[PDB]
């Protein structure tokens, strides 16, 4: 009788930081 | 028998939001 | 005995782009 399977995996890291925004309006 | 490891995590949550972007042109 | 762990997530989504960025320079 073999057991039961294992706990659920943990979450993965969390994803990268968003990348930068658009350019600013002209000064 | 040991059971079979468990089901993979989901994925990780969602980065952080983005830096401002470039500054605009010159006026 | 109960299987290992699953293995961790895949790493999450990007995060949110940017703001706009700082108006350009004065004339």
């Amino acid at each position: 009788p073999p057991g039961p399977p294992g706990p659920p995996g943990d979450d993965g890291p969390s994803g990268a930081e968003g990348p930068p925004g658009p350019p600013g309006p002209p000064g």
